[PDB]
């Protein structure tokens, strides 16, 4: 079920594919990321051709569509991470086992941001030796969300007493939510690394 | 694509079925345990037929497959818990997040007499213990130790392409840790008692 538009990787199950300027698929991610960072200048946009990843993604995705019935189960955030990581992140994705506390916990867990600028302060994406800041947009299964607390290991049940019946992310604020936090495999796929730098 | 011996769920997506004694899924079952808990007695079995569990774990073996070359990835383990744990596993399977000197992932034994210690599968209050019989896909392993998130890298030239589990011995393993969501779906549950 690999998308029609990824470059063909001749048996190859992952590829970086440089994107061009001009492009639609360029300039939506430059802009979405421009709205709260127009300080920051990108370097590079590459989309992230991860075949497995997909496919787990995708599943876990079909899975929420039916058990959630016509909700909008995918938003597409932000996620700011070391130059360390990248290569890990990139064959491998999201791990909540490696994830940094957050200043605000919300939950352990990995974190999206909904703004490009939370992910841009250097704690997120710290600058390497050549001053590249690195930055994930991922698609992420928020689900249906609730506030979260910073000793969820889990997301919480719905219900007390069905304890077993989960929401599918938490939140730092129902109203206006500006991060997410998701705890299990899959849940996140990253599509897009933009290289930026001041 | 569920498996043949699962029985019709009326469209449902989750149930555990109860085995009944005598035949041939649950001799075989009652056999892996008594080989090395013959002193137990067995109340019951149920099979976990986890349409979405299940789903996922074929995925990730199919790739494990693919990614190693060979179809000799999945082994049948055992994992004793406590009663309160039952009803997440059987839904949610197996979080690395809820002793761990191999590593922090989920620990599975080869034989029913680890998993049936006290300590994992702990007895409730009219002394009901609690195993699963687990499909883990153990793949190539190699010796665990304390604090791993991940298991290592095959290569340290190639830091990214890593062991699928560890163990405690690689020669003869008596355990296996996995550190990924979806490498272990939770196959029967034994009620027993010592
Ligand atoms: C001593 C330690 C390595 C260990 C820890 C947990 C565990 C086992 C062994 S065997 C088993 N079956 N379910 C759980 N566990």
């Amino acid at each position: 079920n690999l998308p029609e538009h990824w470059t063909d990787m001749n048996h190859q199950l992952f590829c970086m594919v440089q994107l061009e300027p001009g492009q639609s698929e360029y300039n939506t991610i430059k802009d979405k990321f421009t709205r709260t960072c127009s300080s920051y200048a990108i370097e590079k946009i590459e989309r992230i051709q991860n075949a497995f990843l997909w496919q787990s993604y995708q599943v876990k995705k079909r899975q929420m569509d039916i058990k959630n019935d016509h909700k909008n189960n995918e938003r597409l955030l932000f996620h700011g991470t070391d130059a360390d990581s990248v290569p890990y992140v990139n064959q491998h994705g999201f791990n909540r086992s490696c994830a940094g506390k957050n200043a605000v916990s919300y939950g352990k867990g990995t974190y999206f941001a909904v703004d490009a600028s939370y992910s841009a302060k250097d704690t997120y994406s710290k600058p390497d030796s050549n001053g590249r800041k690195h930055m994930y947009v991922v698609r992420v299964l928020t689900g249906v969300f609730t506030k979260g607390r910073a000793g969820l290991v889990t997301p919480p049940p719905k219900n007390p007493h069905n304890p077993t019946d989960l929401f599918d992310s938490v939140t730092n604020n129902t109203r206006s939510p500006k991060l997410f936090v998701v705890f299990f495999d899959n849940q996140a796929y990253p599509e897009y690394l933009i290289t930026f730098t001041a």
